[PDB]
């Protein structure tokens, strides 16, 4: 069952923006959003595909694990934090794409598009340039199919090892205090209109796991932190943390 709630639409127009924000309370197995046309909307995932890249390249062995350092290339971006060695688990906080970029280049277009596949992930298509496509190629996922992909993670369900997903699920970890645990991952969209901000991921309770995936306009990098702040805000309306 899906329900709409409106009225989570004021969190984005209080902000002079547009979105959409899909919940599904995983005990009851009920899905929630303010507008389930742009919840089945299909969008570019930008560096919200780090989860299933992270995944793909544990598995096949290009990651060894969560620890091996991945050089930097000595090429000044205009990102700082990009500029410096990552482990799987630096790279995925701070997005750093030409990481990641070498990983789809050593999985290969034939491994990528069969993971793909076997992960049932968006609409499966990978044409574009192997180690950009989630930027600017073909591949598209809603935020529905953003919460189907991550419920899957969750349970260890997705074909790949056990051990493969408790790894992403650890880098997937952004906050974590006494009364909840996000495990989650943005996304920030520009080469293709519309230009989007993505957050997904869950949260952990003590005895449930809401699931969330949001994307929003984003014309500005200025309005990024949106991402976090509008789905708190929603958490925070329907009590799921205080
Ligand atoms: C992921 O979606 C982007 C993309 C560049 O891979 C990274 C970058 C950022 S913020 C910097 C945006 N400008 C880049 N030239 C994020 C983010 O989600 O904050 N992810």
């Amino acid at each position: 069952e899906w329900q709409e709630n409106k009225s989570w639409n004021a969190h984005f127009t209080e902000h002079k923006s547009q979105g959409v924000v899909v919940l599904w309370n995983e005990n009851k197995q009920q899905g929630f959003t303010n507008n389930l046309k742009r919840a089945n909307q299909a969008f570019l995932p930008a560096s919200t595909f780090k989860i299933p890249n992270s995944l793909i390249a544990l598995d096949l062995g290009v990651v060894k694990d969560e620890h091996q350092v991945f050089k930097w290339d000595g090429q000044t971006r205009d990102i700082a934090t990009w500029n410096r060695d990552h482990n799987l688990i630096t790279a995925m906080k701070y997005s750093v794409v030409p990481v990641y970029q070498e990983f789809a280049r050593q999985i290969g277009e034939a491994r990528m598009s069969k993971m793909l596949h076997a992960f049932d992930y968006g609409n499966e298509d990978i044409s574009g340039n192997v180690d950009s496509f989630w930027l600017d190629g073909g591949i598209r996922i809603s935020a529905t199919e953003q919460i189907s992909f991550l419920r899957k993670l969750y349970h260890n369900k997705l074909h790949v090892s056990e051990r493969s997903q408790r790894i992403v699920k650890q880098a997937m970890l952004t906050e974590a205090n006494g009364d909840y645990i996000i495990r989650a991952k943005t996304g920030y969209s520009t080469r293709i209109e519309p230009k989007i901000g993505w957050w997904v991921g869950w949260v952990e309770l003590d005895d449930n796991v809401w699931f969330f995936a949001m994307n929003m306009d984003m014309p500005t990098s200025d309005g990024l932190g949106l991402r976090q702040a509008i789905t708190k805000e929603v958490l925070k309306q329907e009590k799921i943390i205080p």
